[PDB]
C-alpha cells in the first residue's frame, strides 16, 4: 500500500474529490495548508493498494492541472500497514 | 522507527492522547483535518521505535473505537531518521 | 528522494523558511498544528533529493534551535515518487 499526498489549489478540491470518488477511492483526508509569500493550498491524502496508485495519480493530475504556476505536487509514500479503528481490521481489509 | 498517523473523531482526542501518554508516548502532533460531505476529524502523529508500534496501535484502537461508521484509520509509515532540534541528537536519542 | 517533516515553534517560521530558500529549496508546505497541554507549532514539509537531505536537516537545526524545551523534531521519510501536477513531470524533473 501507498499513501498518496497531493498539494492542490483550494478551488480544485471539489473536482479532484469527485474524480477520486468516481475511480473508487473509499476515503480521504484533507488539510488546509500554505505553500509555494505563502499561498493557501489544500492537502489531500489517500492510502491505496500498490496496484491502484497510478490510476489515482493520473486522475489527480488530469483534474487539478490548469497549466499555470502553483498547480502543486503529488508525493507517493510507502505505508507498511493500515488499521481500521472501528473493527480492528488491517491491511487490505482496512483499505 | 515508524510514524504512526491516526485519523480520529474530534471528541476522542483527549481520551486517545491520555491513553498514549500512559503507555509512554513522549510527544505527538495534532492537526485539524476533514475527511470521510467532509466531516471534521483529528489527525494524530507520533513517531516511535519499531518495537513500540503494536502497543501504540492497540491503544489507539481500544480508545477511539465506538463501533460506528467514521471511527477512522491508522497508517504506519516508515521513518528513516528523527532529529531533535534542541540538541541535534538523532535516532533513538531523539525518540 | 525523501520528505523532510519538521515541527517547529511558530515564531521560527520566517527564519527557517528564509534559510531553506537560501540553500535552494524550491517549495514547501506549512501546516498549523498543535503538539508537545497542547501548544501551537508549525509543520514544514519539503521533499528533496537524497543527496540534499543532510544540508536541509542541518539548516533547520541551526535555524530553529533555541536550546529550550519544545524546539521540535525533524522526521526523514521515504518518498518513492514525486509528480508535478502542472506538467505531469515526475521524479527529479518534478523536484
Ligand atoms: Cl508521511
Amino acid at each position: 500500500m501507498k499513501k498518496i499526498e497531493a498539494i492542490i489549489k483550494p478551488f480544485k478540491l471539489d473536482e479532484v474529490k469527485d474524480a477520486l470518488v468516481e475511480i473508487g477511492i473509499g476515503g480521504m483526508t484533507v488539510t488546509e495548508v500554505k505553500g509555494f509569500d505563502f499561498l493557501p493550498k489544500v492537502k489531500i491524502e489517500v492510502v491505496v493498494r500498490d496496484e491502484d496508485v497510478e490510476k489515482v495519480v493520473e486522475t489527480i493530475v488530469k483534474t487539478a492541472q490548469t497549466g499555470r504556476v502553483g498547480d502543486g505536487k503529488i508525493f507517493i509514500i510507502p505505508v507498511e500497514d493500515v488499521i481500521r479503528i472501528r473493527t480492528g481490521e488491517r491491511g487490505e481489509q482496512a483499505i
